[PDB]
């Protein structure tokens, strides 16, 4: 059964099988980002005809932070258990599109309102989403080792949130909205 | 008036009155499953015809969730103020639901992403908000005594959010997406 | 590029270019801000004809938290970066739009279960993430001098979000539901 009930006490296992409470700075770190990938799952669903050219990358997205995950849940002392997660290849294919929706969407000089279209809007939650789970992820750094390549990709992963949300917006015909002051 | 302004300055009462800060791990902990009985209601507002039954079960967790609140939100040594959640009957309803369920999915032996429809994706989301709410949970209880029947329930919940979900998927003829690696 | 990747190693700038971490409580507390503002956003996408009357408010809630994130990312000794935000008109703002809310749906006595419609539900979400930053906020309160009417104006914005909630609901002619006991 997926219920086991070990964990009915509040206490869980990580990689490796050393148990930890749930509270601890590691589980909440893989946690957020499992409830980051849960979201993106989300957002995905809203694809529409109009907005179908995002599908592949938002899938992508989450086999990736399902690496991230299985990294952090990894102790680094253990050596029976390496990380996976290598940030060169999925960080320089985020710029990439980063650069591309950039370019295609009309260039503002001031800060915008997180909204627009429900695709656009769900990319702008799944962007403050990454940044939460960044938060998480830099207070189990500062505790314990852990792979620095995870942190760099979900650092460029919440300015890819907000180019492909600019992007949906631009794909629905929708104008961005400016901050008033 | 809802709005007192007693909570201006960042304090609040919990049941029996006493006063906290709203960053307490008490008030962080109910306030929590708050959030979480929310994103209930979302997704029961997902359901459609292919979806509806689904419904009752969502509802139910929601009322669940309020005495679940109600127990977190009570300390243990104000003896004018008992627990009233009990955990064998609804945590006995959730195994119930995650056995019919896990058998009448196609079964799987890699992890999921967390996706499909969106009330399959909304499900997943419910899984990551329950899990975020049992580690607040359990910060609370590292310092002070709680139901333990709360924390037994939040438990089984995430993993009866999972398996709703595959069923959601199921039940609109969505197939699940395997972890590549 | 948006992307500078001086936050690759988790330490990013607030106002004044101070460097803090990126589990900072300061950054925590308009960090969570940002994903309110965001989900404000995904509230505002759902609205539809019977909804429309909400339209505006949202935005210019989206418009205040804004500001409100500016004070927060701002010291309060560094001189050169005074606050922004004053309370007393969006607050009175909000108070009078509960007041009309209130009287125009059906009292209650009793807890309501957080749901209803789409849009309703959205606005309870908003409720208890509007709550869940104000938790941050009390967080950083207590470490250091804030905006204390950021705090006030953020307070009253979930018991909007209460209101709003209910209202949304009445305008689809969709009941509330009781909490059963
Ligand atoms: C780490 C981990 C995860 C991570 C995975 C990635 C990450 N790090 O973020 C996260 C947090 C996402 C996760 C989620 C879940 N997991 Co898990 N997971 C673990 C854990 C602790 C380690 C697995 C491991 O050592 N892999 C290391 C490598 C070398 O082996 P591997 O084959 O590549 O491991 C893969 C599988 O374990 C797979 N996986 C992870 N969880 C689950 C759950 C199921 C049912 C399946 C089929 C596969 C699977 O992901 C790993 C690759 O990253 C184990 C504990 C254990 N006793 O095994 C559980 C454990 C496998 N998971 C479990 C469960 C139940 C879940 C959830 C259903 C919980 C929930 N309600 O949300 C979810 C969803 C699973 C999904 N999406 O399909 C149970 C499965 C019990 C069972 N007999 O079915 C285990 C055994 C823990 C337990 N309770 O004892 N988990
Ligand atoms: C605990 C509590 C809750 C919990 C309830 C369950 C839980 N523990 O998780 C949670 C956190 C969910 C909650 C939410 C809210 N609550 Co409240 N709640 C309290 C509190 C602290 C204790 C109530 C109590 O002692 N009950 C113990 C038992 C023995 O009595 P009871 O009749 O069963 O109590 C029930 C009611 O209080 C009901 N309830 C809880 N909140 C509210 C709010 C309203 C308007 C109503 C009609 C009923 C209601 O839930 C309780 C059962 O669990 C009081 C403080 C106080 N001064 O009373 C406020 C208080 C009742 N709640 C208040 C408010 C405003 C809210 C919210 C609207 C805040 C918001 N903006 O989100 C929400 C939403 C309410 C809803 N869904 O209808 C106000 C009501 C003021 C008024 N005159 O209308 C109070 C008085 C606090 C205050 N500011 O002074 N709250
Ligand atoms: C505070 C701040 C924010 C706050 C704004 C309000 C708040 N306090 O909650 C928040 C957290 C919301 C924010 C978000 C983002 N920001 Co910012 N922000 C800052 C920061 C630290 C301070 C700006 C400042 O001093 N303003 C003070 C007053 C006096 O000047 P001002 O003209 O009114 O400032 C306004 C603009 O900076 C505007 N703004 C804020 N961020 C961004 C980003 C872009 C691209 C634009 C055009 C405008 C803009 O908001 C300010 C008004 O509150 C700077 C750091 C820096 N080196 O400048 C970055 C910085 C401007 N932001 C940056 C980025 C990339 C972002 C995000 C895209 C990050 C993300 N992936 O989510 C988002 C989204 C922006 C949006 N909605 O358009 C980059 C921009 C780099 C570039 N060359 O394009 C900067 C330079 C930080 C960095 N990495 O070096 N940020
Ligand atoms: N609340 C949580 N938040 C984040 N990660 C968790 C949480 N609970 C467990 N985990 C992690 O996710 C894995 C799968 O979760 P699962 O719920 O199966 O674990 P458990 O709660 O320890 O056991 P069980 O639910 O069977 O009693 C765990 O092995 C642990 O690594
Ligand atoms: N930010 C919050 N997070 C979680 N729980 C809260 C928060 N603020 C208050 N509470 C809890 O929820 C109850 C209802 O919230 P409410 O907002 O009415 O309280 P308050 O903020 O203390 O008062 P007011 O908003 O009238 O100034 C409180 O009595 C307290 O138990
Ligand atoms: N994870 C986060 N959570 C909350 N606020 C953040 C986070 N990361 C950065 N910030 C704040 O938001 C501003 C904009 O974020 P941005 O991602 O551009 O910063 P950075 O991560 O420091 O730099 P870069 O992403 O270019 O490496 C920052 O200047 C800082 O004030
Ligand atoms: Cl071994
Ligand atoms: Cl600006
Ligand atoms: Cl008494
Ligand atoms: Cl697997
Ligand atoms: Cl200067
Ligand atoms: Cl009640
Ligand atoms: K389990
Ligand atoms: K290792
Ligand atoms: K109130
Ligand atoms: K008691
Ligand atoms: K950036
Ligand atoms: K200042
Ligand atoms: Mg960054
Ligand atoms: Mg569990
Ligand atoms: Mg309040």
């Amino acid at each position: 059964k997926i219920y086991t009930k070990n964990g009915d006490k509040g206490q869980t296992r990580i990689i490796g099988k050393q148990i930890l409470y749930k509270n601890d700075p590691r589980v909440a770190a893989y946690g957020e980002v499992d409830e980051l990938n849960s979201w993106v799952g989300y957002t995905k669903s809203l694809i529409n005809s109009h907005t179908q050219v995002l599908s592949n990358e938002l899938e992508e997205i989450q086999q990736l932070l399902f690496d991230c995950g299985h990294d952090l849940a990894t102790p680094a002392d253990d050596e029976r258990h390496s990380f996976k997660f290598k940030q060169e290849q999925p960080t320089v294919w985020l710029e990439e599109k980063i650069d591309n929706y950039t370019q295609v969407v009309p260039a503002v000089k001031k800060a915008i309102l997180p909204g627009g279209t429900q695709l656009a809007s769900a990319l702008h939650v799944a962007r403050t989403i990454t940044r939460r789970a960044e938060r998480q992820i830099v207070q189990l750094m500062r505790e314990e080792q852990i792979n620095q390549d995870v942190l760099i990709f979900i650092n460029r992963l919440s300015d890819y949130f907000f180019a492909a949300a600019r992007y949906a917006n631009y794909l629905e015909q929708q104008p961005d909205m400016l901050y008033r002051n």
